[PDB]
């Protein structure tokens, strides 16, 4: 349909909310978008939680199953824990693995509703995992859905394009497929001494016939709204024609916003708003994720107000009662007010990326 699948299940809901760093937060998410009831407006679908064998088209057996152990006990002891990633920015807490493999299926399914003509636009919030390895957690992603999805994608689509608007860097997503040509990956994100993963410079191309294959935008702290979509829109204007993709994966982590413990850029809804709209536009199947988000309140607010962008429709500030009302304190609004802090991107070394882009991108024609 011309109707988008809002990938959804309360059990699914429950399950996302065990994680530790962000508890609550996709029941917050799914109760302010049903608040503005925009799902009555989609077609929900539950979650196919991943299979051993899905996962394993990325991840390596030794790690689902070790991820496995630990979740079915406490990681009791194990100092080959560090070996897979398991520490504190990846705790290996109790039942995880279901948790993996909950998201990742879902992520699976959204891309299976895209593939099976259902709908162009797919959508899986609790998704956005971008930084685990084929084999040793990250960042607090033990599972990588985002790879899983396009993996599944290319079944139907040829070139694949995953754009990240995460924070961070995806490193993870970007290094599984920085050999190949088949899938382009282009990510915003801060880039900065000390700042994690602390990889993808602009320098970063890709390797072999995956060079000029993955693009990396380093941007420095108090980027707003404005700015952002200039450069955004600038990139994802030549990787259209460059690439001319045939399906899209696209992160939205929500920890770019103003306000979020994270600290680096002044971003709103309103502005990752833009840079969807404008994805949106090539009207090509699309597979939306979430991802980082730490300021609950504002994550829900962000990704509602995108999911009212994806229906081309208009929220009102006032936000509705619900489940969680109290937590938008203290003026229940939807709308985000960068906070004041000087926005450190010098405009000079900005075109001077935006040119060694498109100049890489140059060759991706020839
Ligand atoms: C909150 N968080 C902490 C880490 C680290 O492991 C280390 C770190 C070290 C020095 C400065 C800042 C962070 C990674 C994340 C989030 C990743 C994310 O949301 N991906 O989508
Ligand atoms: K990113
Ligand atoms: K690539
Ligand atoms: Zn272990
Ligand atoms: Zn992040």
């Amino acid at each position: 349909s011309l109707v988008p699948v809002y990938i959804y299940s309360p059990e699914y809901v429950s399950m996302c909310d065990s994680l530790a760093k962000i508890p609550k937060r996709a029941s917050m998410v799914h109760s302010l978008i049903e608040a503005y009831a925009l799902h009555k407006q989609m077609r929900i679908v539950k979650p196919k939680v991943a299979s051993m064998e899905e996962m394993a088209t990325f991840h390596t057996d030794a790690y689902l199953q070790h991820l496995q152990k630990v979740s079915q006990e406490g990681d009791d002891d194990h100092p080959d824990s560090i070996e897979y990633g398991l520490g504190y920015d990846c705790p290996a807490t109790e039942g995880i693995f279901d948790y993996a493999a909950a998201i990742g299926g879902a992520t699976i399914t959204a891309a299976q509703c895209l593939i099976d003509g259902m709908c162009k636009v797919a959508i899986n919030w609790s998704g956005g995992w971008h930084h685990a390895k084929k084999d040793e957690a990250s960042g607090f992603c033990y599972l990588n859905d985002a790879v899983l999805g396009i993996l599944r994608l290319r079944r139907k689509f040829e070139r694949i394009l995953y754009v990240d608007l995460d924070l961070h860097h995806g490193d993870g997503v970007e290094d599984a497929f920085s050999f190949t040509s088949k899938v382009m990956t282009v990510s915003l994100h801060k880039f900065s001494p000390g700042f994690f993963p602390g990889t993808g410079d602009v320098s970063d191309v890709g390797l072999g016939k995956g060079r000029y294959y993955s693009v990396n935008v380093p941007i420095q702290d108090g980027i707003q709204d404005e700015k952002y979509y200039q450069i955004c829109e600038s990139v994802l204007k030549e990787v259209y024609q460059a690439f001319n993709p045939k399906a899209v994966v696209l992160q939205l982590g929500a920890d770019t916003i103003a306000g979020d413990p994270m600290c680096s850029f002044n971003m709103t809804p309103v502005g990752i708003g833009k840079c969807l709209k404008y994805i949106l536009q090539w009207q090509l199947a699309t597979l939306i994720l979430g991802g980082g988000g730490y300021n609950l309140a504002n994550t829900a607010r962000c990704w509602t107000y995108l999911t009212g962008v994806i229906l081309g429709k208009t929220l009102s500030s006032e936000i509705p009662d619900h489940e969680f009302f109290t937590a938008y304190g203290p003026d229940y609004v939807l709308e985000i007010t960068p906070s004041c802090r000087p926005d450190r991107n010098e405009p000079h070394r900005i075109q001077q990326i935006l040119n060694y882009i498109k100049g890489n991108l140059k060759h991706v024609v020839i």
